[PDB]
């Protein structure tokens, strides 16, 4: 039953996201590929409830959030991810930009979690920089995490695509956005994965 309608005034837009791998195949020389990414308006809805039981409940977990921080900041991102790269100077990364009209301190957490169960967070805080008129958070080259890519080789062992979404059913990534100073939450994402069968896809709903 859900509501599609559009998102509305927010005071953060995520403009850009991408993960991925680079391999330098000599000093002058790099391929790299794109796992998923975003960005490269009417949103149909999902009931929170159906992904509570998918990501850390406790203090500070996603139904607090959801409860306290203004709801249109909370969205559920389906991903059909590209595994299809014949890993080899490799570096894994994820880059993303973030646009507002107003100067924040901006923290960006983004926790994994397996089984409902948070397993790494990375935390990292931008500041702005003021760009033909308005405030731009690019965070370039971010490292992934060892728990990711080594999840990442796990995945791409399997031989068959609907192996690898069997175990992606219980894997989950929520990030978060928040004022640094003020605490208020800006944006957050309910990230679920399976594999992409077309390169990587992703559709995104309003959570409510
Ligand atoms: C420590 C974390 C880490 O290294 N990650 C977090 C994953 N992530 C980030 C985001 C995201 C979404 C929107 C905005 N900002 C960030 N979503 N997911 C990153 O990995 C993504 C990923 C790559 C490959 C696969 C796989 F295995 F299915 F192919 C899944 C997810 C890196």
């Amino acid at each position: 039953g859900p509501h599609m309608r559009s998102i509305g005034t927010t005071k953060l837009r995520l403009v850009e996201f991408s993960a991925f791998l680079e391999q330098q195949r000599d000093p002058d020389s790099y391929n790299k590929h794109l796992f998923v990414h975003i960005g490269h308006p009417l949103l149909e809805s999902v009931d929170i409830r159906q992904i509570y039981d998918k990501f850390p409940e406790k203090k500070g977990g996603l139904k607090e959030l959801f409860g306290k921080g203004p709801q249109n900041a909370f969205f559920l991102v389906k991903f059909w991810a590209d595994l299809n790269c014949n890993i080899q100077g490799a570096f894994y990364g994820v880059t993303s930009q973030y646009e507002s009209s107003e100067n924040m301190t901006v923290t960006c957490s983004t926790k994994v979690c397996s089984f409902g169960k948070q397993v790494v967070e990375k935390v990292e805080t931008e500041y702005a920089r003021f760009e033909n008129g308005r405030f731009v958070y690019r965070i370039n080259r971010s490292p992934m995490c060892e728990y990711m890519i080594n999840f990442i080789h796990k995945l791409k062992h399997l031989p068959e695509k609907y192996m690898m979404n069997s175990v992606l059913e219980n894997f989950t990534i929520l990030l978060v956005v928040t004022n640094r100073d003020t605490q208020e939450t800006l944006l957050c994402m309910a990230c679920v994965f399976e594999v992409s069968n077309s390169g990587a896809q992703h559709h995104i709903y309003r959570l409510v």
